[PDB]
């Protein structure tokens, strides 16, 4: 219950975005294109080891193809077409616990002013009380700069509040501003909430 003044950011990329399927559905029809099996699980796991521009290489090396070849078949496909971008289908608790909670949520992320627009259309722009982009003109990594924005904006705690961002780069500029974070990794800072889904977030702070 309770919940004092805490501030949260969340990211744009794949921390409550899953359109994972709309980018992965472009490599299958790569894979097709020379005769190459394709294994959803084999590759939603490579793309977080790895990249995309690998995953190519470690196929078509292996396979007696160019990557070359493979890079241009990456581009005339059709799945990003016939696909589309979902709001991660568990979050909508911890974003209703939150905002209920009064914690005021924000995001950051390089994306364009489409963003905006994605979060509308989902149906949670109320949810992140405000938005950074691209536009937004900040440091590249670690960026303490954006931190100090959405304090000073309504007169927010650094070390109450938190990013949420999957990635050991979240203690980073987090350490650096003086803020924490939660990811679902280790990483060697004191504000560094390990997890393993959405709803730990919410346990944090029901003493867990």
């Amino acid at each position: 219950g309770h919940m004092q003044k805490t501030a949260f950011i969340w990211d744009l990329d794949g921390t409550l975005l899953d359109s994972y399927e709309a980018i992965l559905s472009g490599i299958e029809e790569t894979f097709a294109q020379f005769s190459i099996p394709y294994d959803k699980e084999k590759v939603r796991e490579f793309i977080f080891k790895y990249s995309v521009q690998d995953l190519l290489v470690r196929v078509a090396e292996d396979r007696n193809l160019d990557v070359e070849v493979l890079n241009q078949v990456r581009a005339q496909s059709l799945a990003e077409k016939n696909a589309q971008v979902v709001l991660m289908p568990g979050a909508r608790e911890v974003l209703a616990w939150a905002d209920e909670s009064g914690i005021q949520q924000f995001i950051y992320t390089h994306k364009g002013n489409n963003a905006f627009t994605i979060l509308k259309d989902l149906g949670v722009e109320s949810y992140f009380t405000e938005i950074l982009t691209s536009q937004s003109g900040f440091v590249r990594k670690p960026s303490p700069e954006a931190a100090t924005y959405l304090l000073d904006k309504y007169q927010l705690n650094s070390d109450n509040t938190y990013y949420i961002g999957d990635r050991t780069l979240d203690v980073e500029f987090a350490q650096n501003s003086g803020i924490q974070s939660i990811n679902f990794l280790e990483s060697t800072y004191e504000g560094n909430h390990r997890i393993q889904a959405l709803a730990d977030i919410s346990r944090i702070f029901e003493t867990k």
